[PDB]
């Protein structure tokens, strides 16, 4: 079968630790009073999730509120106690309560406010300096929660809230959060397709960390190139073949071969032949400002098939790429 696999850094992080930490079937809820909110508007809508803009009516504080759909109970205690957790980690979103509604039976999360800026609005605005320092905090919150065991798994622009005004950065929805245990087999219907892994395409199960590093290299190469998304595959096999057609179908053989992944027959009609492309012919006179020899080197030690041979977010967090950021 396919050859095991354990990630580079924070590896024995909760082994370590005793069972109440890394046990969310065990973790006992507590609910705060639904009264003290008052809600104002829609936000937006997830898969299983409604999120508002609301009033803490006892300090006349903006709070938002993110009611669940509770079809999974053990999903719902999974975010609770990783959002716990990580709670004042750095640029990582402050859970301020938990509330529940009596007649709906409907449990909700209270978090800080966040002024989140408009994503299209803001990608043509943005520097070279803005992008830089923009990497650096979200490397911040994903060094922090690997260092805590925990995998975020759905790295993406809507998931990263960001008041432009204050520079302030926030990464939110730990619903597909996991804690990273070496050696665990894990689903890999996680994340958006554009920002899935190879690993999670592949069917390679024994992934780690290294899966947030891939997502957020989408996410540079989409800032930096303004390409937005990256890899646009139009499904998830299709999503393999969108990434081979930059990174090259020979580095993606080399890697299934050092992992013995068996490739799904789905690939065999539509994987091709592709050569590896330089970084380089992805520079155009509308992103050009934004593009250095120095990103480039940093993208291309993210965006790599083996998730082993990525950078940890601490290895990012030293790349010349933030040079000039504090
Ligand atoms: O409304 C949903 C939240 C959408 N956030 C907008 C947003 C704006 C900029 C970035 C970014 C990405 C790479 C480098 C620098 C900045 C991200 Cl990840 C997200």
């Amino acid at each position: 079968g396919p050859v095991p696999s354990r990630a580079r850094v924070y590896t024995d992080v909760n082994t370590h630790r005793p069972s109440e930490y890394w046990d969310y079937e065990s973790h006992v809820v507590e609910w705060g009073n639904q009264d003290d909110y008052q809600l104002v508007r829609k936000l937006g809508r997830g898969k299983y999730s409604e999120v508002f803009e609301a009033i803490n009516i006892t300090n006349n504080e903006k709070v938002v509120v993110k009611i669940l759909k509770p079809v999974k109970k053990k999903k719902i205690k999974r975010e609770i106690k990783i959002l716990e957790n990580l709670r004042g980690g750095p640029n990582i979103i402050t859970l301020a309560d938990i509330v529940k509604d009596p007649v709906s039976r409907t449990p909700a999360l209270v978090f800080e406010h966040v002024n989140n800026t408009d994503f299209k609005q803001l990608y043509q605005t943005l520097t070279d300096y803005d992008i830089r320092f923009y990497m650096y905090e979200i490397l911040k919150a994903l060094d922090y929660c690997h260092s805590m065991g925990i995998m975020h798994r759905d790295v993406k622009p809507h998931n990263v809230m960001i008041d432009h005004e204050h520079r302030k950065l926030r990464l939110i929805d730990w619903g597909l959060a996991e804690f990273y245990h070496p050696g665990q087999e894990y689903n890999v219907r996680v994340a958006s397709r554009y920002f899935k892994g190879p690993e999670l395409l592949v069917d390679y199960q024994m992934y780690d960390y290294s899966l947030d590093m891939w997502s957020l290299g989408c996410m540079l190469a989409s800032m930096i190139f303004r390409k937005e998304p990256f890899f646009h595959g139009h499904d998830n096999y299709d999503q393999l073949v969108r990434i081979a057609k930059v990174l090259g179908t020979e580095d993606l053989y080399d890697y299934i071969d050092k992992y013995n992944i068996e490739l799904d027959p789905r690939f065999n009609d539509i994987l091709g032949r592709h050569s590896r492309k330089r970084w380089e012919r992805f520079v155009h006179s509308e992103n050009q400002h934004l593009v250095s020899p120095e990103a480039l080197d940093f993208l291309d030690k993210l965006l790599r098939y083996d998730h082993q041979s990525r950078l940890t977010a601490r290895e990012a967090m030293e790349h010349p790429y933030f040079y000039t950021v504090v």
